[PDB]
């Protein structure tokens, strides 16, 4: 082909009787989850699903049919994928249950559990996500902790492609100076955003700018005001967020080099994050010289 390449991913359209919705797992502007099983007639297997409707009209059917072709065209461990849609009066899209839900609310409920292996492993897999679609020529512009989901504790995945695009309301306190001011969005204006998710994350899921509404955020940040420092942050981590809230795009860090960085942390966990009684701390699981060293696997 002339431009980009041809999107060869298969879009499965899967019948109504073939699954079905056991309970509701949230609604709001992202539309309405429910749990569900989805069993495929011909095989011997049960797969638990999320089951996304929105809260019909041919402007609502248009919009969760362009998620739906981004959601089918990613395959990537740190990236939720489409199983499927089902073509009934209201279009529904089936997806891969993620049991602990949004990270956001995880961070929160799970507070005094949380260490800092946790925490630097979750921002290595997220940026990993985001490596991916960068990779995919593909800009989320919607990162943040209420947009990555828990598989396990050990595992999450970035989700939600509503605002996905190639390279109404809008997430203006996770979003870049340009994107708020010119409209301009690319890959580094998703690490703006991915700093404020790590800040997130460091402060258990506290609201940025907490109290300030959004039409001051732009000469505050102009101003050169940002985010504070997290009580458990070390200078170290702290500075990578900063990197990535600044002015220019192209000084941010790439997403790679994110990845990188948080995995050498991850290594050493306490001398990177300062948390009271950490690595007492338990999680549920499935079963139940050295300094600038990275493994190959995240170097990219
Ligand atoms: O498993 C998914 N959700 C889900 N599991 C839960 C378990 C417990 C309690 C609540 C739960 N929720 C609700 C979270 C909804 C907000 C974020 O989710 C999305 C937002 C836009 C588009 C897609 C998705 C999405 C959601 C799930 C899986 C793949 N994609």
């Amino acid at each position: 082909s002339m431009g980009e390449a041809p999107n060869q991913a298969l879009l499965r359209i899967l019948k109504e009787t073939e699954f079905k919705k056991i309970k509701v797992l949230g609604s709001g502007a992202f539309g309405t989850v429910y749990k569900g099983l989805w069993i495929p007639e011909g095989e011997k297997v049960k797969i638990p699903v999320a089951i996304k409707e929105l809260r019909t009209s041919p402007k609502a059917n248009k919009e969760i049919l362009d998620e739906a072709y981004v959601m089918a065209s990613v395959d990537n461990p740190h990236v939720c994928r489409l199983l499927g849609i089902c073509l009934t009066s209201t279009v529904q899209l089936i997806m891969q249950l993620m049991p602990f839900g949004c990270l956001l609310d995880y961070v929160r409920e799970h507070k005094d559990n949380i260490g800092s292996q946790y925490l630097l492993n979750w921002c290595v897999q997220i940026a990993k996500g985001m490596n991916y679609l960068e990779d995919r020529r593909l800009v989320h512009r919607d990162l943040a902790a209420r947009n990555v989901l828990v598989k396990t504790p050990q595992h999450v995945k970035i989700t939600d492609f509503g605002r996905a695009k190639l390279l109404g309301k809008v997430p203006i306190k996770w979003m870049a100076l340009e994107s708020i001011l010119h409209r301009i969005y690319t890959h580094q204006s998703d690490v703006w955003s991915y700093g404020v998710t790590v800040w997130e994350l460091m402060t258990f899921g506290s609201k940025p700018y907490d109290g300030i509404p959004a039409s001051e955020i732009s000469s505050i940040l102009e101003k050169g005001e940002r985010l504070p420092q997290p009580p458990i942050c070390t200078i170290d981590v702290y500075m990578i967020m900063v990197k990535c809230w600044m002015i220019d795009a192209d000084s941010r860090p790439k997403f790679r080099e994110l990845i990188i960085e948080f995995s050498k942390m991850a290594r050493d966990p306490q001398r990177y994050l300062v948390i009271q009684g950490d690595e007492r701390m338990h999680l549920p699981s499935p079963t139940d010289d050295m300094d600038d060293v990275v493994d190959a696997d995240e170097y990219l």
